[PDB]
């Protein structure tokens, strides 16, 4: 009877993913060759009498090529040997790479390694300003700082300014790699995205590439992409048979972008079931955010919220017709989840996701009420509600549903809101509010968290946005600290939370709503990961 209309742009993909016939002959050919190159590479790693720097370059290259998930053991064993040896008689380049690789893998190497490259003020020696490879590796390393690493405080600023100064005169592909790093650092990037770029734009054009590794990475990428395309087809069909495109026209039609999201959380083959479960959840809760924001009268959203808490088809008759559509879809979804996990006896664990979703829906209704009433809460009260509305507690919990190694102890840990999870949630919230403002406010909004922060601290819109971006930086330090050993749960269950944070940085790069406006940002990513193969 109202009714908003956000004039949302419609899917730009149409039919093109709906049907994918895997060429089983080609798939077997790639798998055949890859097995050979895998052992060729495993033996590269197990080689002895290698220099520290050669070893680190090898691992770095393998990781960036996106084929390191084949060698978790090997790479672990090497980094552990390096961590425990205390070698540090090296140059900036090697020291910074050593720092980053060990930190990314949970090894708490001391940042004292950088002391020889600084003066008595802890500022980096400007004499290093012409070691471009050293600057490059420091830049990268500077993004894995924790709160205990204040010695690295100058690293980003210092490395950045001299990389920018150097870049135009560098040879290719190094120039392209510097320019790219300045725009998207490795640590905070989505792995498949960074890998596609590296393989195709950098390593393939290096004078000195290892041909075995190059071939390995191209084949493995193109091969996993076939699986991804199968999943998206299967998911596109699921979505199309739901026809929310017409029966729920008010919502954003973005299931492909949702798949990209799930692919960001994990790309590995063994997580196929998990990806498919996750993306269904992502796109489904996306419908709900679109009902509480626009098209949602306070009256109507109330009954829905009560229906979700009670969680029972018997309550559909209490709902407006269009809300019935969404609500049986949700309940049906969770019974699918139950039967899909029925075989593995892991059926019971579904209720962890459900309770998180109830939590999300509850806080959606608060947010709605705040707009209609026009209530601009204190920023503290605002976050105690807005954190869950990111859906990230919920997505994190969902991402475990498909992982077969996930035990109840894992869910119990996740349920207590661990610091790594909250940091990821915080990064999503503050970056969303910076980037999707004003989108929002362009639906005449006033409930926005930015406007809270302005009214609360008596500060300008630009000022508030900074202080928010700052909260994101603090939270990255807590994510990096969350990965350090001993870890509260297996690294396997930490990486999806890290990847959730990465997806935020990537989707809202340059402060734009990449999800609502996939055009500029996400479309290229989707094309490179899901449409175009790597030319062999
Ligand atoms: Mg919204
Ligand atoms: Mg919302
Ligand atoms: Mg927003």
């Amino acid at each position: 009877i109202v009714r908003p209309v956000a004039d949302f742009s419609p899917s730009l993909w149409g039919d093109q993913f709906l049907s994918f016939s895997i060429k089983n002959q080609v798939a077997e050919k790639y798998a055949k060759e890859i097995e050979a190159l895998k052992e060729q590479t495993r033996n590269m790693l197990l080689a002895t009498g290698m220099k520290l720097a050669d070893t680190l370059n090898l691992i770095d290259t393998i990781e960036r090529l996106g084929i390191s998930y084949h060698f978790e053991k090997e790479i672990d064993d090497i980094l552990d040997q390096i961590y425990n040896q205390n070698s540090n008689c090296n140059d900036l380049c090697t020291s910074a790479l050593q720092f980053r690789l060990l930190r990314q893998h949970g090894f708490n190497i001391s940042p004292e390694i950088f002391s020889k490259f600084q003066d008595e003020n802890g500022k980096f020696k400007e004499s290093l300003a012409s070691d471009v490879l050293g600057l490059l590796n420091l830049y990268e390393a500077s993004h894995v700082r924790t709160h205990a690493d204040d010695i690295l405080e100058d690293a980003l600023a210092f490395s950045t300014i001299h990389l920018e100064s150097a870049a135009p005169h560098l040879k290719s592909p190094l120039r392209e790699q510097v320019t790219h790093a300045l725009e998207q650092c490795l640590h905070k990037g989505v792995p498949r995205v960074e890998t596609r770029f590296f393989i195709s734009s950098i390593y393939d054009k290096e004078q000195s590439k290892n041909n075995v590794l190059l071939r390995f990475a191209k084949l493995d990428f193109n091969l996993l992409q076939m699986l991804h395309k199968q999943e998206l087809a299967q998911v596109s069909r699921w979505w199309k048979d739901l026809d929310f495109v017409t029966t729920l026209p008010y919502a954003r039609d973005r299931v492909v972008e949702c798949y990209f999201w799930a692919l960001g959380v994990y790309f590995e083959p063994q997580y196929s079931q998990a990806r498919v479960m996750l993306v269904k959840t992502i796109s489904m809760i996306s419908i709900v955010d679109d009902t509480f924001d626009a098209y949602g009268t306070v009256k109507e959203l109330e009954a829905y919220t009560d229906a979700i808490q009670r969680w029972d088809i018997n309550e559909i008759d209490r709902l407006p017709d269009y809300m019935k559509i969404s609500y049986k879809a949700i309940l049906d979804l969770y019974k699918d989840y139950e039967k899909e996990l029925s075989s593995a006896g892991r059926s019971h664990i579904v209720c962890h996701a459900i309770e998180r979703m109830k939590e999300v829906v509850r806080n959606y209704n608060v947010e709605s009420t705040w707009f209609i009433e026009g209530y601009t809460p204190p920023v503290s009260e605002y976050l105690s509600n807005a954190l869950a509305t990111t859906t990230y507690y919920y997505l994190a919990t969902t991402s475990y549903l498909g992982m077969k190694s996930a035990t109840e102890q894992d869910f119990e840990w996740l349920s207590k809101n661990p610091k790594i999870l909250e940091a990821s949630v915080i990064i999503c919230r503050v970056i969303d509010d910076t980037a999707t403002y004003e989108v929002e406010k362009s639906r005449g909004q006033i409930a926005t968290g930015i406007e809270c922060c302005m009214r609360d601290y008596g500060i300008s819109t630009k000022e508030a946005m900074a202080k928010f971006q700052n909260m994101a930086e603090t939270a990255w330090k807590d994510i990096n600290e969350g990965l350090l050993r001993p870890t509260p749960v297996s690294t396997e269950f930490l990486t999806p939370i890290l990847n959730l944070a990465r997806i935020v940085e990537v989707t809202y790069i340059h402060n734009l709503d990449g999800y609502t406006h996939p055009e500029k940002v996400l479309k290229p990513h989707i094309i490179n990961l899901l449409v175009d193969s790597i030319k062999i």
